[PDB]
């Protein structure tokens, strides 16, 4: 692990990293949130900001004195604030910011700055390729509404690694966590269809776990099952 001011980053392959940020919230103590670093040739794709914008900050830091490339572009996976919470930081250095079109309208409500662009879904849950030009190896995929209505997952082509986000928990979880915003009705589905998108993907990253195996999608539905 390596440290750069208040976040921690773990090289999960050679062309992915997974940055790790912590907010303390009253009576919960700290709190992780995971997103990942992806080099791409000549250039640095990220997903998911940290929790606040002057952690945020220190990623883009860190890219340019470990990586030294510049920062394309930036997708967030939905409007809550361990995703979202720095897109300042990233507007401030000019780097093009992504998220779902649904989350783009929430953000406003959900006291997040909005991505400055938006992405839309064909109806098998793919990104339309005009909304989202040269993602490089980033495969944008919306499962359907699970953790929120608008989360999104990400897979990471020429690797065998997946990104998640907040639906998905890892197998040791006994909860689905955060509830507040979520479809409980398809949640289940909507965590198989995740897997279903990205088969061969071995290593699962998530927000709020270290990678875990595919169990991690399965025991996440099966969980989802007992909401419905
Ligand atoms: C503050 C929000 O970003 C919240 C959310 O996205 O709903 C954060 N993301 C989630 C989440 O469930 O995906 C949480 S809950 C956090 C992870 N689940 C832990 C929990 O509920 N435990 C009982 C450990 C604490 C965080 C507080
Ligand atoms: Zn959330
Ligand atoms: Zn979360």
């Amino acid at each position: 692990d390596q440290r750069f001011g208040d976040l921690v980053f773990r090289q999960l392959a050679p062309n992915v990293w997974q940055h790790t940020s912590y907010l303390d919230m009253p009576g919960f103590g700290a709190v992780a949130s995971n997103g990942l670093i992806v080099r791409d040739g000549g250039r640095v794709l990220v997903v998911d900001t940290a929790w606040t914008d002057d952690q945020t900050a220190q990623i883009l830091n860190w890219i340019k004195q470990e990586i030294n490339l510049p920062v394309a572009l930036a997708v967030v996976t939905h409007a809550h604030q361990d995703k979202m919470g720095g897109m300042d930081a990233l507007h401030a250095a000019g780097i093009a910011t992504y998220a779902n079109a649904l989350s783009n309208q929430l953000a406003p409500q959900e006291g997040m700055v909005a991505a400055q662009h938006s992405l839309t879904f064909a109806a098998n849950g793919w990104v339309e390729p005009a909304t989202a030009p040269n993602f490089g190896p980033l495969k944008v995929f919306y499962p359907g509404p699970g953790h929120t209505s608008d989360n999104i997952t990400v897979g990471i082509d020429g690797t065998d690694i997946a990104f998640g986000g907040c639906l998905i928990k890892d197998s040791k979880a006994k909860s689905l966590g955060n509830l507040g915003d979520a479809d409980t009705e398809h949640y289940a589905a909507s965590a198989r269809a995740f897997g279903a998108a990205f088969p061969k993907a071995s290593m699962i990253v998530m927000s709020h776990s270290a990678p875990d195996s595919r169990a991690a999608i399965t025991h996440t539905a099966r969980m989802a099952d007992k909401l419905r």
